[PDB]
RNA sequence: CGCGGUAAUACGGAGGGCGCGAGCGUUACCCGGAUUCACUGGGCGUAAAGGGCGUGUAGGCGGCCUGGGGCGUCCCAUGUGAAAGACCACGGCUCAACCGUGGGGGAGCGUGGGAUACGCUCAGGCUAGACGGUGGGAGAGGGUGGUGGAAUUCCCGGAGUAGCGGUGAAAUGCGCAGAUACCGGGAGGAACGCCGAUGGCGAAGGCAGCCACCUGGUCCACCCGUGACGCUGAGGCGCGAAAGCGUGGGGAGCAAACCGGAUUAGAUACCCGGGUAGUCCACGCCCUAAACGAUGCGCGCUAGGUCUCUGGGUCUCCUGGGGGCCGAAGCUAACGCGUUAAGCGCGCCGCCUGGGGAGUACGGCCGCAAGGCUGAAACUCAAAGGAAUUGACGGGGGCCCGCACAAGCGGUGGAGCAUGUGGUUUAAUUCGAAGCAACGCGAAGAACCUUACCAGGCCUUGACAUGCUAGGGAACCCGGGUGAAAGCCUGGGGUGCCCCGCGAGGGGAGCCCUAGCACAGGUGCUGCAUGGCCGUCGUCAGCUCGUGCCGUGAGGUGUUGGGUUAAGUCCCGCAACGAGCGCAACCCCCGCCGUUAGUUGCCAGCGGUUCGGCCGGGCACUCUAACGGGACUGCCCGCGAAAGCGGGAGGAAGGAGGGGACGACGUCUGGUCAGCAUGGCCCUUACGGCCUGGGCGACACACGUGCUACAAUGCCCACUACAAAGCGAUGCCACCCGGCAACGGGGAGCUAAUCGCAAAAAGGUGGGCCCAGUUCGGAUUGGGGUCUGCAACCCGACCCCAUGAAGCCGGAAUCGCUAGUAAUCGCGGAUCAGCCAUGCCGCG
RNA sequence: GGAGGAAGUA
RNA sequence: GGGUGAUUAGCUCAGCUGGGAGAGCACCUCCCUACAAGGAGGGGGUCGGCGGUUCGAUCCCGUCAUCACCCACCA
């Protein structure tokens, strides 16, 4: 077990943070202490949609939070009720500058968490997952993609062992620094238990 | 075959689906499938199978030509082959089954007639097969008798002393009673060094000194003879390694069994000290085998190349007989065989039919016994077996490398102290961590809480979250008594926001207290049930794919071979050619420079200077932080083809310039339920929760990692310069005074290139100390202080008067380190009310 | 490259 | 009684014809390895007690004590 978080080795270049402000001196943990349950609420509230990221705009007083989503036409409300609901009850731990936004998605299954979340969402249905992997991988590689990779581990089948699964065709260079590859977390609370499902998509390079 | 070890298309039921249907299934039997008794239609190198070999009777089989008889054989006719059976047609039952009428095939035998290619037999001829004659050839083929030398062992004489012998090591053992080693003499046995080999000989078993007598087998040439006399061979008969046996001997060495020594957990063994049988000879037995080339004999045909043994022929040439070695086609499951077959055929012999039982039991023939030959079955298993592939593993080798061995330094192990660890104990000394991967580790916070441990006191819908019922109330501030604290009881206030009503007065959302709940909560258990994260191999250099090729196929090649490098890095070659993950490189810090920009810096040029960068002033320089050029074996002198190497110039640096981060496929069923989430078991009047105190610092011990040293390159005192980085407003602390000192009061500046922490030590000068247990070291301890917080005994510093211990360079061992590294000297940070910070991470 | 003729322990 | 001889660690035992008691096994620990071979430190002794010579005794000398062997003298 090694390979440290790919995004973890990205971040301080190519991918920029996924977040997005200065801070002083004593404020930074008292802005980050509302900044991170902003991302904690949401989590498991917006989930049936699609979240895989989540923008954090700040530089004083006022907050502007942007979303990424792919699945909108849900979290918007029939009209209003929920999207511009959610503002103002976000204010309640937090009296700032409610702002939002909803970035469209024009491929879901090129972003590295939407599968690993497609794939424990069909992990928790019993389901084959050998055979719900393969599936997926080449549905990533058939959405224009060029490389791929899906590690899950955990007791599949329910059998006593705990062998992890393979389901990848191409090129992952995870140790080269201009390839650009997102990197899915997922989790899937089970009748068995807890499982572990990864993923990589290579997309590009420059 | 197997399924069921929680989520069953196999079990029991249903719904449904499949197949048959007045039937459907089970069981039993016959044939098949079973090319698995092989006539069609098999095998015997390694799978079950070649007799241990030879000789040979009956039998089977047989070269060329000519003639006969026609036994087998073939052809035609005739008889038989009954009917019913099978076959074809036509018809009778209302079809069909059933039946009827009729017509052929005909295996087989008898008779007649005919044919003679093949097999048989008779007569005759021929020369390849076979044998013989002449001349020769080689040989560990064999039996008998003798003979030679070296070496072990023993006996005798002389000389000589303190050990010999044996093993990984020692011991049993021998030895002052004269050994081991020596010289002289003598005895007695077995077996033959070099030649000697991979060679020769025989049927096999087997055969190794020399000479001789007898003796077998084979081979070459001579164109002579016999003229198919040939081959195989059931039964039989003979030979038959070693061991064992009987009877007589011989016995130097070795040595089963027996005894002792030692290793061991024990050693009925391997190692050693003795040692009987035996191995040796004559005779007579068992007759067994990895008797193996695991390959029966005989003959013919199927390419070669190549060393050699042995004949012959006017000869690096031809030819005959053998033993080895690669390989044509062919064969095999492959390995492999290959003119000496496991190839293509013929003849004959023995043998085979899953493994275990079993080479057993019975019967029989042998043998003195040990045993041998012949040679099954009941029962049981769903495999046993052979070859080859991948991988793992190895107390198999080879190569490459790494502070792994060596060259050098410094240090642990030697003393005292800090930390952690094992044990020991206390009531608790929470848990985890276990070679390399634990032990200055989770801890980068063990005075209380942290805290998970002990003891006591107390709380139980709570310290928390969601939801419901009821009383009081909103909320929220303040206090007291007691009680160690917590907790318990009580008091003063105060009284909001929404549906009405001004009003006496109904209601509701939130929040709080008291009662019933749903509940949550647990550092409880399982890291062997997990997710995630971490270490090791290991920065090792490997992990694989597409096409092609080799193989029946698994698979191999590619990745292997030589060389080179840090490297699967690269080159040559290669039935391979390319790629993906990995090395590298794209990222960061330093070495160089350009520009941009000037609240640090600057008289580098000037103008005031309390002669300070303090100022005016300026941005080259100092420094700072953004983007960029630059180093690619680029060029040249040579070397090895090749990558690469000795260079050299220019360049700052040259062959990776020097560090960081990055850690593939995978093992360690590795570490972590105690960072967190989570399955399952458990605890829920407590295994939950709060407080005071105590404990992980306890100590006869031992280890891990560090700290000062045990001193003259040394140690004190005074004076005199240089940092790099890092950090800080409710904090950093200048500076002033006070303090003989840690520090106290006042307070400048700084929310930060400015202010500060902050004085850096080794360094330089100058004086002392002149080798001492020291003016080296500070452990322990008495007394005395300031310094933070409710509170400093176990369980803080710093300072003063001292007390001044071992320590004289450290055994077996053992640790890091190949360059600004090692050592030495010092400067910061990170958690925080205080608190585990000499450990860690950074800097010079 | 093939062929012939130096380990302490579950 | 007469004379030969011992005896030292816990043990089987050396010391040399006088000059600081020692090699093995066992015991404690440390090492390399996890065991056990193997090394380095330390402890361990009334040289059987008692004496005499000697500057100085494990050894020179004389009685005891516990043995062992041999030859009797016991009315
Ligand atoms: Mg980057
Ligand atoms: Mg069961
Ligand atoms: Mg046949
Ligand atoms: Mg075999
Ligand atoms: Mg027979
Ligand atoms: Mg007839
Ligand atoms: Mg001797
Ligand atoms: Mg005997
Ligand atoms: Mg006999
Ligand atoms: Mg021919
Ligand atoms: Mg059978
Ligand atoms: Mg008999
Ligand atoms: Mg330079
Ligand atoms: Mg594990
Ligand atoms: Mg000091
Ligand atoms: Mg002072």
């Amino acid at each position: 077990g090694n390979k440290i978080h790919p995004i973890g080795f990205r971040l301080g270049i190519t991918r920029d943070w996924e977040s997005r402000w200065y801070a002083g001196k004593k404020q930074y943990r008292h802005l980050l202490l509302e900044d991170q349950r902003i991302r904690g609420l949401l989590e498991k509230e917006l989930y049936s949609a699609g979240l895989a990221r989540v923008d954090i705009e700040r530089a004083a007083d006022n907050v502007a939070v942007t979303v990424h989503v792919a699945k909108p036409g849900v979290v918007i409300g029939r009209g209003g009720e929920r999207i511009r609901v959610l503002r103002e009850e976000l204010a309640k731990l937090t009296g700032k500058n409610v702002a939002l936004n909803v970035q469209e998605v024009q491929n879901p299954n090129l972003s590295a968490p939407l599968v690993a979340q497609r794939v424990a969402e069909q992990i928790e249905r019993r389901f084959a997952v050998r055979r719900a992997i393969k599936q997926a991988v080449q549905r990533v590689m058939e959405s224009g993609a060029k490389g791929a990779k899906v590690i899950v581990s955990g007791r599949i089948g329910g059998a006593e062992q705990a062998r992890t699964e393979w389901a990848a065709q191409g090129r992952v260079p995870l140790h080269t620094l201009r390839a650009n590859i997102d990197y899915g977390f997922a989790l899937a609370r089970t009748t068995y238990g807890v499982l572990g499902v990864k993923a990589y998509i290579f997309l590009g390079e420059v």
